């Protein structure tokens, strides 16, 4: 068992297809994905040659281990596959036809900037390294990419899953090593986020407003500040969720400059109080009046502003 | 070892039976449970064959790697099921009888819609792929499908073990696939949901309704905005217990609605409060006395119409 | 290798012991616990007797592979048990002597309606399934059940390690199966739970009820709505450790009442409030006056109630 | 391959050591800890010895499989170990040096009485159980346990490494049965606890004593309560890091005590308000004077008892 | 198989390269980090040299078990590596090219004093054992020691993967030990720690004081305490990021110093109301000016000595 040679000299093709059965848990933190997939690996092994006449049988079977077999792995794993050969079928002619069935934790970094409205390419990465008496090359069986009717990523749509045809190939420490791309085409359902966290947090802001219709001082420092509290926790749950990004994230924006409101919203509470202490309701009064209408307005066009920055 | 070939150019039949000893596990977020259970499989292997009178044994029993065995794999599991071979029996006629014991993680998704008052329907896939020299067939011995009395699964009643008995044939990659569905149908108890969550939940929502005999806006604003506070504390729990679905669950759109009734809650508080300073306080009385039957009655009725969508 | 068979027409019968070397992870919510231990087993097998005189030894030893060795496996466990042969010794007249150490994680469901005030029994049912050629049926050999000194088992007191010494027998999937019941007794150590949660949650409790000697409605509303709110908190924290049960238990009881108190007295603090703005003090007066008695009593009544109907 | 038969009639001594290269995740609340180390076995098998003048080698080498090794086994572990064998060396006289790199996960139990200033001692026992032939019989090579200079257990300071030279030795299930105990002292680095917990619990605290110079009820009321919660806070995220256990721990205590404290805080503020709408001031007036001194002074002193008791 | 032998009596050089494929998981809590890397050896051994001519090949493959592999291991892992061997070479002066893909959980301690502002060098340390026939040592082939492009660690920046050529060489229970330093440079993104906490943070203390524009006693006691609540918050959601330290961190000590200040803040509010009932306003008054002032200098001047302390 060592490869199998060139009959000019030809790099050994290794067609390859991913066939999904199952997907699950897409972790947005840690940035992996689970699956549970066919493997299936074709290529010509002439030393395999054989007469159905002479040996009784159309295809022949057989155990790993009696024949050569290219070691495919895949790169952004976290460790070696869990693999179970299904079926090895070799044709007279020597083109063996190999099934395996297989389970991995894929790493494949997100982009979260629209999140939650976001869509994701997920890759899974095929590799090959050559051996020292010939140069193996990967391609895609297009017959053989696909996935199940029932293959359901919870909380994402599954647009697609299909490879780059091309293989990049490359050196890496003095052999050569062929890669392929297969991707997997997803966006997120963001109908959830909308009233387990939007609604509410826009509700509590909303809410806060009502101080620009008080007089109360206690009062309204009661409203602002309960709220911004509760905005607090919105702002942990929804970071809790997220892995940490070295750039601003739709949410995350959105998030933030409600602070910048609340913020204000003290101090025309803190405004308004003073002048009214200090004997002057009537700047108090149009201060609050003002505020009744240019909190709504500006905030609706600072989040027109954030769409079209981000969409 | 390799397939017994047919007699006359039939598929060869494989009886399959699960008799789940355990349940446990039931992940509502990840939407897996796990089991543990007896495989049962059987079929007929010619050249195993012998004499009932003539070898004065009435059965025979094997080592898996001494006799062909169907590769019967499950569909839904996260990975490859654990496996003892308890025993391989053959008869005279050549029939294999094998049996073993498993434990597995199976992906099967929830329906969350009547959440917590809901009922599922947990899938355990078996299959077989067809080899080269002949295609097998999957079918359910009836007599080997059950599970034991204590099979108890946290938190849900079982309703019953079944199995579909017709295959799903359908073509793989080039290869015919045998598939069956069995069956676990289980419902949750929701008994804890009612005093743990739902009652609580109304208390505060009642106690907010307080206000509608207070003339305190600083005593209101403090019942309305802290009960609120409690109610997202609700719901942020109930949210971490389920998965994200594209969907409104019961519980879900309960939770939501009461936000709207917070809302308009804290408008009233606001509006009372504004006429009392503008001196008009007997529109203030007529708005604040609608509210104490307003409330507790559109609630109701909102709420009968939520059961109606839901249930 | 395969069952050493009858003298007469007797089954086989297999001596079982658990010695317990480690107990932990009691684990409430899943349900289950983690062991470490040794396993005996114990039968009569002629085919490997000899003569102790033209051998020159007591014993003979074996390993695994070389003799027939029974199929024990438990019944409640996750996952087959990660097992250790340790030594098998045969003595003169065939008698096999089987010790192996094994780790396994056992499912065992709790009774937690006297929680936390609790005792449960702990099952780790053996179980063997009877060949072709003899029935094999299980005992247990006092002499080698037991659990040493120092398992400790945390938050927990070790009452006893004993077996129940008839083993039930039964048919399933027309095969005898012979099945042991060796019961750990534990009864769970409440101190901390006084201090930790109990305490905590009375004294919130008795604090909300100096309202009964404030005539402030902003000061009441405040002293009763906050302390409700952190006994939310509490009731969050204990049902996050336990189980979701179909039935009340101790603590969850005390609990929901609790939230009685709260929303009585909020009504109670309402009602003052209210008929004091009535000009009607006097009423009031009486009214607080009568609860700073009914509230201590009706709570203490209560209590005497549950104690009674639990335990 | 079975035990090296006695000289005279002497047990099989084997000699031992660890020397630990990792420590990591002491985990308080399960009560265990990981380690990697080298375990060192040594014996006298007399089968094994040579000639060195004509062997012309000084030392022979062997693969496990090769020669009997006496099977060590850890008390108080999870799991079996993890081990590589490293090497095995027979000199001469036939003594073997056997050494393997191995990592396991420990249980040992801990003393919180102190927390977070408290100490502790881990142990990792050694055992080995005698075979039919020999007793064998196990000791400490001091020259051969310790620990690398890098080895740093997060959170605490490693005190010394150390065995308790003489066995203990003791009859298991008819069987002698050799144990070692290697202890490794540890203390709390209680540096940080200090400004995370301890400061910020006193300083809400104090906030609660600014009530005492103040007479407006509603203020005063806001001030204790308010603190109280975050004291709660504080109290549920101390004892989610705490295994339960059976006895007060010295943070516990403190945190339980102060719960008193602020009771007595609020009986304070209710009476003083009382007092006051009652027309009674001065009363009041001396109370609210006496508690600025008693209550500082009281917690003081309570402290220094609590010290006292537990240090 | 076994060492091969000195020409003269010089040590056996094993050439060494780690280059990264997959850097994930960098947990700071638990100081480790996982890796995904191809291992490289080489070594001569003359056993295995040969002629090119006579042979017909100018390289030559072996399975691992046909020769003589050193045993090299790494130092700070949790778990011997994973490893596939990929692939072995021996060219015909009987130089061997071994090449394998390994992952492994590594621990490595990371100084947390300028978090989240720092900078780290993760380790990792081969190692390998001299054997009784002769001494390896260790060197770094430094055509071999690299990462490739896409090797993200989230949260961090990658600034090199470099090692350090010179072993450190020591005895360890009498036999050399020679071991390498790999270093992997990086340092934080803390561009979300900005919004996240930073900022909200601040917010929250600065509207705290606007407590000092207010001459409302229960308004200000509202705003410091609520606030210091959201603080108490971030505090916590902080620390449960961090491992804990026996030194004060950055971010640490900002948290910490914002307590003495709400502190301040709680007496200001307190001396001032007391002031004010006692018939003293204009002190009050002029108290309250100042702190408008002092607050944020002394706020701001003790932030630039930190940064300075710290960086
Ligand atoms: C107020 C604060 C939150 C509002 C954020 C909603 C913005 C959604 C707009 C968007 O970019 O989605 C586009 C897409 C996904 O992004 P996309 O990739 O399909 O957008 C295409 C970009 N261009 C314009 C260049 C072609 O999502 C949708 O299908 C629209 C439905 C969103 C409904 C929003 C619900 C908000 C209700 C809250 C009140
Ligand atoms: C609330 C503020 C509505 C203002 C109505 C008004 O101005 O009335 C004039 C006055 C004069 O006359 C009325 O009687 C109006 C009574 C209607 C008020 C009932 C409001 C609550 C409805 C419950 C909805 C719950 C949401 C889910
Ligand atoms: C508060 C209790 C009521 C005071 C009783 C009274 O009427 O006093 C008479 C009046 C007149 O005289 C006093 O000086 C009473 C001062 C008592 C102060 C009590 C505070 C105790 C602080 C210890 C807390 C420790 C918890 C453990
Ligand atoms: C402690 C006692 C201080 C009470 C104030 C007073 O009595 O003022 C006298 C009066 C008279 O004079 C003043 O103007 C004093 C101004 C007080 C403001 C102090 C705030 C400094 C913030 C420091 C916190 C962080 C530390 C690191
Ligand atoms: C940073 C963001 C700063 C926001 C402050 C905006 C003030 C807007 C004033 C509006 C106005 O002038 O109208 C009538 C004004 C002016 O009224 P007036 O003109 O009739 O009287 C003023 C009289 N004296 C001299 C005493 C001031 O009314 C007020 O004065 C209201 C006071 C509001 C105070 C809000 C203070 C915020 C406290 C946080 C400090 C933040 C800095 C921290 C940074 C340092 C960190 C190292
Ligand atoms: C004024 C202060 C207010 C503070 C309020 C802060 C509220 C804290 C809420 C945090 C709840 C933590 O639990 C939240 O929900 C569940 C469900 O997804 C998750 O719990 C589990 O842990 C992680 C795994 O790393 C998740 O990816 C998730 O899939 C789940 O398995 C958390 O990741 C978190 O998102
Ligand atoms: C003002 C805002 C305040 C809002 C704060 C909301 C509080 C949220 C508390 C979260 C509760 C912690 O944990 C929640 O409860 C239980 C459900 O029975 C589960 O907690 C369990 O803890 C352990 C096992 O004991 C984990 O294995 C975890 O994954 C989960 O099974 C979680 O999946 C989560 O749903
Ligand atoms: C309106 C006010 C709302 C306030 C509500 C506040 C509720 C706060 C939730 C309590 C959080 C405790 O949640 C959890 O409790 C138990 C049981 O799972 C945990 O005990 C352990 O926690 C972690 C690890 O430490 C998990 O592995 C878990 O399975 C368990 O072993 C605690 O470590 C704590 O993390
Ligand atoms: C109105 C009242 C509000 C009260 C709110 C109380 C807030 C309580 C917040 C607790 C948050 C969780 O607290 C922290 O979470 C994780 C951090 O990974 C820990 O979970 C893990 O537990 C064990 C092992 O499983 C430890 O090894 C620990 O270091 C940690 O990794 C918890 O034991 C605790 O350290
Ligand atoms: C995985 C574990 C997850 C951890 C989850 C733990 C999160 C705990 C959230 C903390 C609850 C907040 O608790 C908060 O305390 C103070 C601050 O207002 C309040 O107590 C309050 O006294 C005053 C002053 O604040 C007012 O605001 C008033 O509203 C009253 O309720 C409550 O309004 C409540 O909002
Ligand atoms: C007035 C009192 C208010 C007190 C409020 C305190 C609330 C504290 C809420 C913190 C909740 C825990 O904080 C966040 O949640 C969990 C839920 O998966 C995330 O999940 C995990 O936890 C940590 C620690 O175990 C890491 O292992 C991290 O890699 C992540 O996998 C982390 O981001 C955690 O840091």
């Amino acid at each position: 068992v060592s490869p199998p040679p060139p009959i000019a000299d030809e790099p050994l093709t290794v067609n390859t297809g991913i066939y999904l059965i199952e997907c699950y848990s897409l972790d947005d933190k840690a940035e992996t994905f689970k699956v549970n997939a066919f493997l299936s690996l074709s290529w010509k092994d002439r030393r395999l040659a054989f007469d159905p006449v002479r040996s009784g049988v159309r295809v022949k079977t057989y155990e790993p281990e009696a024949i050569w077999i290219p070691e495919i792995r895949f790169v952004n794993v976290e460790n070696a596959r869990d693999a179970d050969v299904v079926d090895i079928s070799v044709s007279p002619d020597g083109t063996v036809q190999y099934l395996e069935r297989f389970s991995a934790r894929v790493l494949s970094p997100l982009d979260f900037r629209r999140y939650p409205f976001d869509s994701q390419t997920l890759h899974i990465y095929l590799i090959v390294r050559s051996v020292d008496t010939r140069n193996i090359v990967l391609a895609v069986d297009l017959e053989k990419v696909g996935k199940n009717d029932d293959v359901f990523l919870t909380g994402w749509d599954i647009e697609s899953f299909t490879a780059v045809v091309k293989p990049a190939n490359f050196a890496l420490e003095d052999r050569l090593e062929s890669k392929l791309d297969y991707q997997l085409r997803i966006s997120r359902q963001y109908f959830s986020y909308i009233p387990n966290i939007i609604l509410p947090m826009l509700f509590i802001l909303f809410i806060s407003w009502t101080a620009f219709w008080s007089t109360s001082y206690e009062a309204n420092v009661t409203l602002v500040v309960s709220t911004l509290i509760a905005h607090i926790a919105f702002n942990i749950l929804v970071e809790t969720n997220l892995p940490k990004t070295p750039y601003m994230t739709y949410t995350g924006a959105i998030i933030f400059m409600i602070y910048l409101f609340y913020f204000v919203a003290v101090i025309e509470v803190t405004v308004q109080h003073y002048l009214k202490v200090e004997s002057q309701p009537a700047r108090a009064a149009s201060i609050t009046r003002a505020s009744r209408i240019a909190f709504p307005v500006v905030f609706l066009l600072a989040n027109i502003i954030l769409a079209f920055l981000f969409f």
